[PDB]
């Protein structure tokens, strides 16, 4: 039987349950599935790594390769503009959430053509990732490490720079075979330098798209019909409308920002809230007694 309050992962002040018992009946049917019916379902940026560590905010994916030395800082300047307006709608509380997808579409748009202005040779983003400042959450050897062990899928649904996720987790020593990353990647000409992005876009709101387009991963995986699913933002709730079939899944939001805003919001949508929480340590607690 599983017991939240027996848990002294769940007991930290950052973690927000608005239906403990339900969160505990789903978490008992994860134990009972064990490893052969667990699969994880993970966004990148913010969810598996930190949104701010000493006392400083850490980069994504994207601005890793903003801030690298390959980038001018006018482009920077022009970058920030970017995010200034375009931010401004992503956070507008009138604007529906389909309404905001052209906008959207425009943002990733306008601020990839400048990166691809800027000449981003695919040999140096092994160095440009190696200087950069970026940080995986606290437990993420545990994290990926028990999951490589027992063979569990673990598809990263990224909307961020897939060359560079990659890179990063490479670097970390955690890019598994059991790790599918899905992501906007970089086009590279003859020269290896980048001149576009491909597939189709993703964005934090399209991702139910993407999900439906990864057919053949999901279908291979029938039997891993119960899901962590973790996520930053409530585009990501939809990472997992792509799975076969779904006995048990378990949705786990961290909370970085807006936190007044939004918190309400995130305990009705996530069945577990951890507010500015920069470790993994309640899903490695699941996998703990799951696996
Ligand atoms: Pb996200």
């Amino acid at each position: 039987a599983v017991h939240l309050k027996m848990m002294p992962e769940f007991q930290k002040s950052s973690v927000r349950i608005k239906n403990p018992t339900r969160v505990e009946e789903i978490i008992c049917g994860l134990i009972k599935g064990g490893a052969a019916k667990l699969q994880i379902i993970t966004d990148f940026d913010m969810t598996l790594s930190r949104f701010s560590y000493n006392g400083k905010r850490c980069p994504t994916c994207h601005n890793i390769i903003d801030n690298c030395k390959l980038v001018t800082d006018e482009c920077r300047r022009k970058l920030l503009q970017l995010k200034e307006q375009y931010y401004a709608i992503e956070v507008d509380p009138v604007l529906t959430v389909e309404e905001k997808f052209p906008y959207m579409v425009e943002w990733y748009t306008k601020s990839h053509g400048l990166l691809i202005e800027q000449g981003i040779p695919k040999a140096k983003l092994k160095e440009i990732v190696a200087d950069s400042d970026v940080m995986l959450k606290e437990g993420y050897e545990n994290f990926f490490g028990k999951l490589q062990q027992h063979g569990i899928p673990v598809f990263i649904f990224s909307a961020g720079i897939g060359d560079v996720l990659e890179e990063v987790i490479r670097q970390a020593g955690v890019y598994h075979s059991n790790v599918k990353v899905v992501s906007n990647f970089m086009d590279f000409d003859e020269n290896g330098v980048l001149k576009g992005f491909k597939g189709e876009l993703i964005h934090v709101f399209n991702k139910h798209d993407g999900a439906l387009k990864n057919t053949d991963y999901f279908s291979q995986l029938k039997d891993n019909s119960n899901i962590i699913l973790l996520g930053d933002s409530q585009g990501d709730l939809r990472m997992a409308d792509g799975v076969a079939n779904v006995e048990h899944i378990l949705k786990i939001g961290y909370l970085n920002d807006r936190v007044d805003e939004l918190l309400e919001k995130y305990m009705d949508s996530y069945d577990i809230v951890l507010v500015k929480e920069e470790s993994l340590e309640v899903v490695n607690s699941i996998l703990q007694k799951t696996l």
